[PDB]
């Protein structure tokens, strides 16, 4: 279910865009403490996700610095790729102006729009725009935000699924680390292990007795 053409036209009007927002690129900045910030970039082409074109950028740093992270990704990405019709940033006035300053710095020009993180406030050209809750343009920006969040969050469902599975396996009395790891590597997640027969789980670890305790905990 895409961004409605009518709402895209209303966005164009709200932002005083010359061109229709045919290509919209959206950025989320998320930080892993003591490791790096991951920027996730989504792409909409006439209101539908263009999943092949989705990208991430990593900024190595122990502590977050979201405005610097945005500045870095704008510069890295748009020194190689063409500008879209519109850039969306998951954040407020600070994150938007960071994107704009970075674009100036590389001699490029593209409209940038944000939605403030807490409220559903639209941010554009150093101003907040407070639309009514049901306003079509707000609903459209929330959709972009929801997809940008979904893609950001997928950066490790795998390692999170495995951690979640382990968390549950830790409640199985007397399984021990080696068999625990065997189950995690074979199944990968709770969804998979919960789909499995007693006989499969028992084959993975070499013990039906323990496999029964696994099923008990699930
Ligand atoms: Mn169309
Ligand atoms: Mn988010």
């Amino acid at each position: 279910r895409g961004l409605r053409k009518e709402a895209l036209e209303e966005l164009m009007k709200l932002l005083n865009m010359k061109d229709f927002p045919y290509r919209i690129e959206g950025i989320d900045i998320s930080h892993l403490q003591g490791k790096y910030t991951v920027a996730s970039l989504v792409v909409f082409e006439d209101g539908f996700p263009k999943k092949g074109d989705y990208r991430r950028y990593k900024i190595e740093q122990d502590h977050p610095d979201d405005y610097e992270s945005i500045r870095t990704v704008v510069k890295r990405r748009y020194s190689k790729h063409p500008l879209p019709n519109l850039l969306f940033v998951d954040g407020g006035i600070g994150q938007v102006n960071a994107a704009i300053e970075a674009l100036k710095e590389i001699g490029k020009d593209c409209p940038v729009v944000g939605l403030a993180k807490k409220e559903e406030t639209v941010v554009f050209e150093n101003r907040e725009i407070h639309l009514p809750h049901d306003h079509p343009v707000l609903r459209l920006l929330v959709q972009i935000r929801d997809e940008t969040h979904r893609f950001a969050v997928s950066y490790h469902r795998k390692r999170r699924e495995k951690e979640s599975l382990r968390s549950v396996l830790d409640n199985v009395p007397g399984i021990g680390p080696i068999r625990k790891k065997k189950l995690i590597e074979h199944f990968g997640s709770l969804e998979n292990i919960r789909s499995a027969s007693l006989e499969e789980i028992a084959r993975v670890i070499g013990s039906t007795e323990i496999a029964r305790r696994v099923l008990d905990i699930l």
